[PDB]
């Protein structure tokens, strides 16, 4: 749904910031949703890492050993944005520790290592289809999926699909309990999210999120919010802008969050 008061606010925000905004909020206490351009495709940038970590957790359900599998990667695997895999190069990392790094620091090497571990880009896509997500499409490895080009469907999803996937995985029954638990623990320990949905939410709430950004000033954040009263809320905000070199607008995401949460 889309209340008139939210519609006007978001449209003004979107226009003023010369961008296109995609929003999907699911309030799991009452089942109410707020949707704005929610069925349109947006470049997901690093937010895909949530779906990747979930796919690894799903794989772990039939391989109870997998999270503790030690990966001794090498310098050739290291990318420009890889702070945690860089830190642990000498000793390697477990798959669990790779999932934590790719969620909580957006480590690009950790992502590509986990894609390889799952069996390739199409394995992530098949995982998404297995939970009913028909829109998620991962087409490139890191760091090349950040091009975020106009009307390019590679490396995109819709806000509605991502929000429904986050709901099923974190708050519903798409994963077994230990796994779903683990996915939330990773999200709540995110270190990249202070300026985005967290900045728009009450200080007393707990936010677990995954950020992403890329060219075209693309600024994204997907979160589960734990309020002081009531059930958890899913919020996905995607935003992209006119020119390739536009600067990201993390404040826009914080403002979207203020607008949406005001309605709750
Ligand atoms: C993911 O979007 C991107 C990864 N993940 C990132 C993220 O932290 O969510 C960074 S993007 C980097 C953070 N940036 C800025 N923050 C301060 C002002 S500019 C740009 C990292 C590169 C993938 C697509 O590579």
């Amino acid at each position: 749904a889309l209340p008139a008061s939210v519609d006007k606010q978001l449209a003004e925000l979107e226009r003023n910031a010369n961008g296109r905004l995609g929003v999907a909020m699911i309030n799991t206490g009452n089942g109410t949703k707020i949707l704005y351009r929610a069925a349109q495709r947006f470049p997901f940038c690093s937010t895909f890492k949530f779906m990747l970590a979930a796919a690894v957790l799903d794989q772990s359900q039939s391989q109870p050993n997998l999270l503790n599998k030690h990966i001794n990667y090498h310098e050739s695997d290291l990318l420009s944005y890889a702070p945690i895999t860089r830190k642990n190069l000498a000793h390697g990392m477990t798959v669990s520790e790779l999932c934590a790094a790719t969620i909580q620091y957006s480590d690009n090497t950790a992502a590509n290592l986990l894609i390889k571990e799952l069996g390739g880009l199409a394995a992530v896509n098949q995982f998404a289809r297995s939970i009913g997500d028909q829109m998620f499409r991962l087409d490139r490895w890191e760091p090349d999926l950040n091009t975020a080009r106009p009307n390019d469907p590679r490396d995109t999803t819709t806000p509605a699909a991502m929000a429904a996937s986050m709901n099923k995985l974190v708050l519903g029954d798409a994963l077994r309990p230990a796994q779903r638990s683990q996915l939330a623990v990773w999200l709540k320990g995110n270190t990249t999210g202070d300026a985005t949905i967290r900045a728009g939410a009450p200080t007393d709430w707990i936010v677990g999120d995954k950020t992403g950004s890329g060219d075209y000033g693309t600024t994204n954040d997907i979160a589960v919010l734990w309020p002081t009263k009531g059930a958890p809320i899913v919020l996905v905000v995607y935003f992209t802008q006119r020119e390739k070199d536009a600067k990201p607008r993390r404040d826009v995401l914080a403002s979207v969050t203020k607008i949406i949460l005001s309605q709750i």
